[PDB]
């Protein structure tokens, strides 16, 4: 097998994954497990909108992307993460290059998402496929942007990307490349294409235009989420802080 960080790993995963397809019954079980896993992720997600969007995105990919099904099937049959085991989080971190006057995410205000100097916004999402100490896998990712937002398809594609790390064991390029996507992003882009998610045609995982697109997508998703909860702004930033501190927030979003 190719190394998990080389582009070749993508087509390898799919070739092997296609050998044992998911029956409509297998798919049905996967489907229900994802519904459960996403619902169980409420306590680490910023809002119900984000819960809904994660579920919709993953289920739509299972329903309409052969590539995603092939990747998911690969993991089930080849000792990677079974997609139904993955839970979801919206962890953020302070931007250490920033200017903004805050000790913690809990004290942040919506004004501070606009009024800061340079390109140093106060916080960034943590976007990663990790596991907790009981080896239970999770994806941390940006809060969901608004329905019908410019940011939605890129957000969806990036979410699928992190899931691909778990379900296929793929990695990103070892070096910062402007001409190689890496096998995880290759697969995520194929899923996006099959689903009609409009994303920019980047060639390199770390190319400056991609990095800029991501930061701006994340900042706007955060601004949009904060605005959705303008009525309960302090509760919104406290919840984001609670999640980022790795504690459980209300699974029923009672602060809203
Ligand atoms: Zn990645």
């Amino acid at each position: 097998a190719p190394n998990r960080a080389e582009n070749a790993y993508a087509d390898y995963v799919l070739d092997i994954g296609k050998r044992i397809p998911l029956s409509a019954a297998d798919l049905s079980n996967v489907y229900e497990s994802v519904i459960r896993a996403v619902h169980d992720s409420r306590s680490r997600l910023i809002d119900q909108h984000t819960v809904d969007m994660i579920g919709n995105t993953v289920l739509d990919a299972l329903s309409r992307s052969q590539t995603f099904r092939d990747a998911v099937s690969y993991g089930i049959h080849n000792e990677k993460v079974h997609i139904g085991s993955i839970k979801y989080r919206n962890e953020y971190e302070l931007n250490e290059e920033s200017s903004v006057k805050i000790d913690d995410i809990q004290s942040l205000t919506s004004n501070e998402l606009y009024e800061y100097d340079v390109g140093q916004e106060p916080i960034f999402p943590i976007s990663e496929a990790g596991e907790n100490d009981n080896e239970e896998p999770y994806v941390s990712f940006s809060v969901a942007p608004d329905t019908d937002s410019y940011e939605m398809p890129s957000w969806q594609e990036g979410l699928i990307h992190e899931i691909i790390h778990h379900v296929t064991g793929s990695s990103d390029p070892s070096g910062d490349s402007n001409i190689e996507l890496g096998p995880t992003e290759i697969l995520a882009r194929r899923v996006a294409q099959e689903l009609g998610w409009s994303v920019p045609d980047f060639k390199g995982y770390a190319e400056p235009e991609r990095e800029a697109h991501l930061r701006l997508r994340n900042l706007n998703a955060l601004r949009q989420a904060a605005m959705r909860h303008e009525e309960n702004e302090r509760a919104f930033f406290e919840r984001l802080g609670t999640i980022s501190d790795r504690y459980e927030a209300s699974p029923d979003f009672t602060e809203y």
